């Protein structure tokens, strides 16, 4: 439940029974033979795992420093690492005898991944999405509708991701006998931060076997962008006990930390309690969630998962920021140099990796988690770049 | 060079030297260890091969006949099977000392694949595209530019694929000493139909091993959509000598064969010379306009090896309309959580019809040539 002092189940009594039922169900099925056979089967045949580990030779030789490897989660079905968590939880839901999935979404990518997994498993899917986000993400909403899901606009509060989460939680109180609430990052009340991290750990376990194969040793640095923190946890977690391996999470620096338009919860936020968890959040002086910004829509959650707050506190991982402008340059650079169009979220990790590689030697090794592909972002980049 | 009465090498004398060079270099490198090391390395770590073979359990149970499997080329880097060929030829070009790739594109899909491979290998990429197609494919034009390629709008004539093909050919005549002409389908003068087919054959070799693993048997039918024919040949070719395996190519029926607005060169076209090859082309003997909702099926001809397989009755060729493809696009999305390319949706649609009339112990493999992300604008408008 806790990662040091972070985490918890900060919820109404009305949620304690669904959550206890979830943890009981998860404890049973996490190591169940049939559950893991079925999970691996869908990950392999439907999602396309394992994803490759790619040596960005041209990018590496251009910068002239450490070897830059990319964990290619951009090749997973759907175009983002989120699918690993969507399948895991949707199948867990099915094993629990649930016939409906609900989920929050802001950028729309979790909604699409949930919709995909619900379609795969023949479940009804209802997606809660703040009206501001429904407006900004027409194409992802359309994907969700194509995949058979209902998108429910959320008109309360700030009409955004934080409000979608709260409305989903209210649905779940009424409907948990037949509904599973599929949370999209390593956030929320226990047992979600653990479950989502466990379902994403496949990334780091594959990456570990692949770097040992390609290079004969562990990497010096693993770099991943941090929205809520699931892609980063997925790749960090199997290396947590490898003391040589440096872990770096990259948050959205937006227009710059001094501008106030960013979403760097760990670098600039403070401890708080929202959405059932004690963690770091960006808050106004009255202790309410403040507006956030990033060019990458998957990085604009005002909080971060408790397990990252923990890793930062104990100094196991370093957390840094990259600006909109730096992300955007790395988006173009990776496209031109390696023929891979990254997600704007992932481009943050690429931008930082490029800076870090320059100060390191040519025998040292960086793995960047390329969390997604950039097709979803082409409308944004066309407007802001040209 | 010849596939029965189809194929050949109908080019001006100036192009005979570069094509003989291409043939000799191909013969040299196709079985060369270093070439195959790099190729397999790029296919594995950059493109993500092997792609999986997926049992569409819900679609299979719902229709209630044959087992439907999908070869998931929608998961290759770029979202289309075209990447397999773009890497293969771009690597061939690099091994031949070429520094520049040119290509033709109508939908933008081959242009993007070529741009991707050229970026990977550090080669200049110029893509010829008819001005009308430029306007119709804004986002693919943007991808190509993001990847470092130049998109040359062709303003002559109708400003569409045929005008872009004529311009690329003129360019290749001038620049072949440092430029490789990267043809996007099993079409063109020898040796392109053989080369592209060999670079797509990996699809079929994987599929064969995967279905043997999954089911202990070969499929009863293999279904693939057919524009120029490369994804279909890629998946067909390793099964050509397995007599049991039926091979079904699906062409664009468009608004209906009767309507005159389709791209069904094998079913309704006539034999003749276009793009350096002798094959079926849609003609009046000038090139007639073509239509499909799936922009990748807009090519006015078809590869000579398909004309041959049709002639000897080794493969059957059918058509699916815009309407049937669109329904299968929605059906797959809803039923399996896979948004297919509109091109691949033609094969899905036909396989669904066919599965209904087959036994439940029988197996259909559909080549899911691509993903539908590129088609969401088109589908938003039409649906
Ligand atoms: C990043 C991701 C997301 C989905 N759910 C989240 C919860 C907390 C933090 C982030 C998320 C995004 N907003 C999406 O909906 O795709
Ligand atoms: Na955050
Ligand atoms: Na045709």
């Amino acid at each position: 439940m806790w990662f040091g002092e972070f985490g918890g189940q900060y919820v109404p009594e009305t949620l304690i029974e669904p959550l206890k039922e979830l943890e009981k169900a998860y404890k049973r099925f996490k190591d169940d033979e049939e559950f893991n056979r079925q999970l691996n089967y869908y990950l392999k045949t439907w999602a396309g795992r394992p994803t490759p580990l790619y040596y960005a030779k041209r990018l590496t030789e251009k910068i002239g420093g450490a070897k830059i490897y990319l964990k290619r989660e951009d090749l997973v079905h759907g175009g983002a690492h989120k699918t690993n968590n969507a399948i895991g939880q949707a199948l867990l839901a099915k094993f629990m005898g649930k016939t409906r999935l609900i989920a929050e979404t802001g950028a729309g990518q979790h909604g699409v991944a949930t919709a995909m997994a619900g379609a795969l498993l023949g479940m009804k899917v209802d997606i809660y999405m703040g009206a501001e986000d429904v407006e900004r993400q027409k194409m992802n909403v359309f994907r969700m509708k194509l995949l058979g899901a209902n998108v429910i606009p959320v008109n309360s509060g700030s009409r955004t991701l934080k409000d979608a989460i709260n409305e989903a939680l209210r649905d779940w109180v009424a409907t948990f006998e037949y509904t599973h609430y599929l949370i999209g990052s390593v956030v929320g009340p226990h047992p979600y931060p653990t479950i989502v991290r466990d379902f994403q750990s496949v990334i780091g376990r594959e990456a570990k076997a692949q770097i040992l194969e390609a290079e004969g040793q562990l990497p010096d640095v693993i770099v991943a962008c941090v929205g809520g923190g699931s892609n980063a946890m997925g790749i960090f977690y199997p290396f947590v006990n490898d003391k040589k391996v440096k872990l770096v999470g990259v948050e959205a620096g937006g227009k710059g930390l001094e501008s106030g338009k960013h979403s760097a919860s760990l670098n600039a936020g403070q401890v708080g309690v929202f959405h059932g968890m004690l963690s770091y959040f960006l808050q106004d002086e009255e202790g309410q969630i403040k507006p956030t910004h990033s060019i990458a829509p998957g990085l604009d959650y005002p909080g971060v998962g408790p397990e990252h707050a923990y890793l930062k506190k104990i100094q196991r991982a370093e957390y840094v920021t990259v600006t909109d402008e730096e992300a955007l340059k790395a988006f173009h650079e990776l496209s031109r140099t390696e023929g891979i169009i990254p997600a704007l979220e992932s481009a943050h990790a690429v931008a930082y990796a490029m800076k870090l590689a320059k100060e390191m030697s040519r025998d040292e090794i960086i793995i960047v988690n390329l969390s997604g592909r950039g097709d979803k972002d082409l409308d944004i980049v066309l407007k802001v770049s040209g």
